[PDB]
């Protein structure tokens, strides 16, 4: 889950 939103960084 982190990653998934961690990719607009
Ligand atoms: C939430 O975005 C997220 C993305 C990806 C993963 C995740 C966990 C484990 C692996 C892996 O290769 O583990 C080997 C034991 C890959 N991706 N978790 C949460
Ligand atoms: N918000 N995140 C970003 O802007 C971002 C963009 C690119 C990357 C990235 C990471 C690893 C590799 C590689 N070839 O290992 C290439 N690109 N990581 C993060
Ligand atoms: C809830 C959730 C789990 C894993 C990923 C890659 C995205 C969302
Ligand atoms: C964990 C996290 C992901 C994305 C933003 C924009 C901020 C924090």
């Amino acid at each position: 889950l982190a990653a998934a939103l961690a990719q607009a960084l």
